């Protein structure tokens, strides 16, 4: 089961991911857990995708097709794998296309999770996430059963950098500006199909559960 979830920030890539990976038992690689882990331990990749992440900015695709590249030869990925947050411009999607090809892994499902943009700015400006395994809550739609730590290890949960208002503003309209042509992209390989993510968590999953 190859898959690649889609849709803008805060519609629920990670919430829906972590489901999926959980129910097929493959790997959720997001690119934007890679970037931020990058940056955790300081790595020469993540002082320079954060230069773009901060401002809510894409990170270069030299940079992001190389990194995907690279976790997508490895041997978990070999029946199946969930892509969260990328591609998300048609330059990756097809560098994408070329790299499956070569592993001879091409994509099964292109899952869209649309949401309305006011939605997507309540569920940024409340969420928080985990320090330690990067899962997130939202204070009022998904909140931890104890208030500052992960319900899985206990970890304290923080704000994300990102998740101030003004760069929560910068992140929709990047992304936003850059759905037609990926939909168009997946709509022609005929991969595509499109979930309605304004619903509870399980209605999302249980919309997505009958694809896979
Ligand atoms: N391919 C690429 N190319 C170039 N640059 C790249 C790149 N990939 C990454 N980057 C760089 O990295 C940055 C950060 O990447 P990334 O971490 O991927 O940022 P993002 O795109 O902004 O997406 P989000 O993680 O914020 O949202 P999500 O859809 O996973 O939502 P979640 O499930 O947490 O949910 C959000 C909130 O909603 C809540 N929620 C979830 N589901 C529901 C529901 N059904 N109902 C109510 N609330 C819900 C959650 O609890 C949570 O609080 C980018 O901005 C860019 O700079
Ligand atoms: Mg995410
Ligand atoms: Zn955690």
């Amino acid at each position: 089961m190859n898959l690649v979830l889609m849709g803008l920030p805060g519609a629920g890539k990670g919430t829906q991911g972590e489901r999926i990976v959980e129910d097929y038992g493959i790997p959720h690689i997001s690119t934007g857990d890679m970037f931020r882990a990058a940056m955790k331990e300081e790595t020469p990749l993540g002082l320079e995708a954060k230069s773009y992440i901060d401002k809510g900015e894409l990170v270069p695709d030299e940079v992001t097709i190389g990194i995907v590249k690279e976790r997508l030869g490895k041997d978990d990925c070999e029946r199946g794998f969930l892509l969260d947050g990328f591609p998300r411009t048609v330059a990756q999607a097809e560098a994408l296309e070329e790299i499956l090809e070569e592993y001879g892994k091409p994509i099964d499902y292109v899952i869209n999770i649309e949401v309305d943009k006011d939605v997507l700015m309540e569920r940024l400006t409340g969420r928080r996430i985990c320090s330690v395994c990067g899962t997130t809550y939202h204070l009022v739609f998904n909140p931890p059963k104890t208030p500052g730590i992960c319900d899985k290890d206990g970890g304290e949960l923080y704000q994300r950098a990102d998740d101030n208002e003004e760069t929560v503003s910068k992140r929709l309209e990047v992304n936003m500006k850059q759905t037609q042509p990926l939909l168009d992209f997946y709509s022609e390989k005929g991969y595509l199909a499109n979930v309605n993510g304004q619903q509870d968590i399980q209605d999302v999953y249980a919309d997505v559960k009958d694809l896979l």
